[PDB]
């Protein structure tokens, strides 16, 4: 129903449809496969799905479903390759936000390993390829590069936003940079929270997780060791994306109540 019928309210979809189709019943293909391969996890009481997964999965790629054809705006009217047939745009949706959905649960590194091939593979027969700089693995439809507070992010504005999710700058030095710049003045200015966040791969990964979830009524949920400093990551993503986080103190009921 909105997968097709709000491919017209907005026609920068109205045509990409005609590959579109073919992927509704295949997530289900995938889901209902990884439905039952890790879903008994004695482990850990975190494997389950129902309609929150597939409803999460959909609106992820609901405010890339008011986005562009191609490029964050692309062409913008013209389906003659990686629109319609077959776009990495399309495959970069899904891979993406399943790899943001379907993977994260699992603890596992080798697990996810063998999950993204057989999402790979699904795909695999019911087309041929992809525009490689629009699955750029592992597909960044980046929202942090993208999303973050407003007044932002120069870049072709005829997506909802200036953008939230595009696969194109999917240079990590250009994400990490964006992030140095934020970070730096934004705690010169917060004085106690002038902590510097180191940097490397997963810094990269994680963030742009918390501001997806950042972009709709989303409540997180991360599971880690300490050690980390998980804080320091999230209180960095709260301003940077937008919003404020609200500090916290509690010897009392009456006094959170207020």
């Amino acid at each position: 129903k909105l997968v097709e019928g709000r491919f017209s309210r907005d026609v920068f979809c109205e045509e990409v449809v005609y590959v579109a189709s073919k992927l509704v019943p295949l997530t289900i293909t995938l889901w209902n496969r990884i439905q039952t391969k890790m879903l008994p996890t004695p482990a850990k009481f975190h494997y389950l799905f129902n309609m929150r997964e597939l409803s999460k999965v959909f609106q992820g790629v609901i405010l890339a479903t008011r986005d562009r054809f191609n490029l964050a705006a692309g062409d913008s009217a013209v389906f003659g390759g990686n629109v319609a047939s077959p776009e990495g745009y399309l495959l970069g949706l899904w891979i993406h936000e399943c790899r943001r959905v379907f993977s994260d649960k699992l603890i596992s590194y080798e697990d996810k390993n063998w999950v993204d091939k057989a999402v790979f593979d699904l795909c695999r027969d019911n087309f041929s390829s992809d525009l490689v700089k629009q699955v750029e693995e592992p597909i960044y439809f980046v929202d942090f590069l993208r999303e973050p507070a407003v007044m932002m992010r120069p870049v072709e504005i005829v997506t909802p936003h200036p953008s939230f999710y595009y696969s194109v700058p999917g240079g990590l030095p250009e994400v990490r940079a964006r992030v140095e710049g934020l970070q730096r003045k934004f705690n010169e200015e917060s004085k106690v929270m002038k902590l510097e966040l180191v940097l490397f791969t997963d810094c990269v990964t994680h963030l742009m997780r918390i501001t997806r979830l950042l972009a709709w009524p989303g409540l997180g949920l991360l599971v880690g060791v300490g050690g980390s400093g998980k804080q320091s990551l999230s209180r960095l993503s709260a301003y940077i994306a937008g919003p404020t986080f609200y500090i916290t103190k509690t010897y009392n009921v009456s006094n959170l109540f207020e």
